[PDB]
């Protein structure tokens, strides 16, 4: 990220910090938890409203030491009143802005807000899951500002969740007790937390919904499809991935070795003595070189991320992904409870910036092998059926004679996005009760207001509605500022998290007490649709037939001798 770009975040972060100061109020207040007693602040928003906020809320033991990489145990209670009106820091991760470190190990706690502690009834609880591709993120006002929800009568919970090496480090032997996913563990402990505690800020216990965009919306996922969370909550909502989103798991038993050796140990590949090194090795070094752990054949096959949620080697307690995500979801709890799913209209244009660096990625579409899902593609992907499945995949997005960056950005949105999502519909509709899956598409594109994202996929001044685009309109963040109330950006505010609380709510997405919604018609998906039909989202709401429907079916044509793998 370029010199004018950490200057200029620099400054925005001197300010974050003065207007968090200004918008402070004196207004303490005390909550009770089942780990003890806890102190809030009041807050305020730039649009004059306020709320309750408790932060750096513990839901696990710090998990250093020779807890590291290990599952998450219980915190330690308290006497007397912790102090909850700072935040913690964030889990150890490289700064996208900066390219340094930052971070620190000790990372699990959640965020509580609401602008009623005492309400009149139980309100809907509402979880958000950041993503960030499993290796950055956070739950910091800076990034995931409460404000635009606060508006609604709803209590609102950012947690955090173990990152990258230290979040997901998976070694086969079954003696030293890391069978990976430890991030996810996280993730559990505090929806189990969030089950227990949500009442004593007024929330209702048994109307839960959780959601998160990206590496949030699989883990949302993840946490519909494993036994451990079963009936913890109530509603779901999928924003732009799920678990079997080819970048949402990967095994990486091997991986561990490898890191282990960029960060300098000496000796041979047994798990052990890699699992000693690595247990006490500096937190910074370990992060800061997983960027190197992906061979170039990894890079090749679209392997993301070189640690991330896996099918753990063997079941221990807390075992959270004993099987492969497709195989959970044929008796997943999660299929039996309210879900949305949705993508914004152009997903892959967030590759924009990846593209600038690796102008020969274009050339990928000349064949398309390279995309097609791994699963059915040969290792070196020169097999015969391969160039056949890939010529599928081309005659889908290259419009020309040769393909071009919008080509590929098209047909990542397809390979990332929307073949996932279809596919996993389909295998839902084969394993379910019957509860309703609601879609949308978000199609609302601006340059008035924007989010960090947006320095780091190069989105400065690119018309579209890429990947993460919309968590422009639930969170307010250190990039923005005051929209007249009628401006197409603040409508769109009061639509999205109106339409979100409302879910939460009642299970149902329509409301005729939201602007531009009186003409619609949300039906859910059925198992007898052949077509999808989803609401647009944009300055007017439409339902439609989802417009990648055809490219979807292309993608699907791929498994037509292959039907067992779909």
């Amino acid at each position: 990220v370029s010199l004018m770009e950490k200057l200029k975040w620099k400054i925005k972060c001197i300010e974050n910090k003065f207007l968090n100061y200004r918008l402070t109020t004196n207004e303490t207040v005390v909550a009770e938890t089942e780990y003890g007693k806890v102190k809030g602040v009041k807050r305020l928003t730039v649009y004059d409203d306020s709320y309750y906020s408790f932060e750096g809320i513990p839901y696990a033991q710090p998990p250093v030491g020779e807890l590291r990489f290990k599952a998450p145990q219980r915190p330690t209670p308290w006497d007397g009143v912790r102090d909850c009106c700072n935040h913690k820091d964030k889990s150890v991760q490289v700064d996208f802005i900066t390219g340094k470190v930052c971070g620190s190990e000790d990372c699990l706690y959640l965020s509580v807000y609401t602008n009623n502690l005492n309400p009149e009834t139980k309100r809907p609880v509402l979880v958000y899951i950041h993503g960030g591709g499993f290796i950055i993120g956070e739950n910091h006002r800076d990034m995931y500002g409460p404000d635009y929800f606060i508006k609604k009568d709803v209590v609102l919970i950012n947690i955090q969740y173990r990152l990258g090496a230290l979040g997901f480090l998976s070694l086969n032997s079954e003696d030293l007790n890391v069978p990976g996913n430890a991030g996810l563990k996280d993730q559990v402990m505090a929806l189990r937390w969030i089950k227990n505690n949500c009442a004593n800020f007024g929330g209702n216990p048994d109307n839960i919904t959780v959601f998160g965009e990206s590496a949030g919306a699989a883990s949302t996922h993840y946490m519909m499809l494993t036994e451990q969370t079963r009936g913890l909550f109530h509603r779901g909502i999928l924003m732009s991935g799920n678990a079997i989103c080819p970048w949402a798991n990967t095994q990486c038993q091997h991986r561990a070795f490898t890191l282990a050796k960029l960060a300098g140990y000496k000796g041979e590949d047994n798990d052990k003595d890699v699992l000693e090194f690595l247990m006490k090795a500096k937190p910074q070094d370990l992060i800061k070189l997983e960027e190197k752990v992906l061979t170039l054949e990894e890079r090749t096959n679209k392997v993301m991320f070189p640690f991330g949620p896996t099918v753990e080697p063997y079941q221990t307690a807390d075992c959270v992904l004993p099987k492969h995500p497709r195989e959970m979801v044929k008796t997943a709890w999660g299929n039996s409870i309210p879900t949305m799913m949705g993508n914004t209209s152009y997903e892959g244009l967030f590759f924009t910036s990846i593209l600038k660096q690796m102008p020969l990625l274009v050339k990928e579409l000349e064949t398309c092998v390279n995309f097609v899902p791994s699963e059915l593609a040969d290792a070196e992907r020169t097999a015969p059926e391969t160039l056949e499945m890939g010529a599928k995949i081309k005659k889908a997005h290259v419009t020309g004679e040769t393909p071009t960056a919008d080509n590929f950005m098209d047909l990542c949105s397809h390979f990332y996005f929307w073949f996932p999502m279809h596919r996993l519909l389909q295998l839902r509709f084969n394993h379910t009760s019957g509860t309703p899956v609601y879609l949308y598409r978000f199609d609302f594109d601006s340059e008035d207001l924007i989010n960090p994202y947006r320095i780091m996929r190069s989105g400065r001044g690119v018309k579209g509605v890429s990947h993460t685009d919309e968590l422009t309109y639930f969170f307010w963040n250190q990039l923005a500022k005051r929209m007249p109330k009628e401006s197409r950006e603040y409508k769109t505010i009061e639509r999205m998290t109106g339409i979100w609380t409302q879910f939460a709510t009642t299970g149902n997405p329509y409301s005729n007490e939201i602007e531009g919604m009186e003409n619609v018609s949300w039906d859910p998906i059925e198992k007898s649709d052949e077509v999808y039909k989803c609401l647009n989202i944009s300055d007017e709401l439409k339902m439609i037939d989802v417009p990648e429907m055809g490219k979807i079916k292309q993608w699907e044509s791929m498994f037509e001798k292959h039907r067992d793998l779909f």
